[PDB]
C-alpha cells in the first residue's frame, strides 16, 4: 500500500492544478515534493 514509481529530481513528483495535487512518484532520499514548483525538492 503506497507503492509509486521512484521519481527524478527535476522530474514531475506532483502537478498542482484544478484543486488538488496529482501524485505522480516519490522523490529521491533527500529531495521534497513541491507542491509550488512540482519538482523534487
Amino acid at each position: 500500500y503506497g507503492q509509486v514509481p521512484m521519481c527524478d529530481a527535476g522530474e514531475q513528483c506532483a502537478v498542482r492544478k484544478g484543486a488538488r495535487i496529482g501524485k505522480l512518484c516519490d522523490c529521491p532520499r533527500g529531495t521534497s515534493c513541491n507542491s509550488f514548483l512540482l519538482k523534487c525538492l
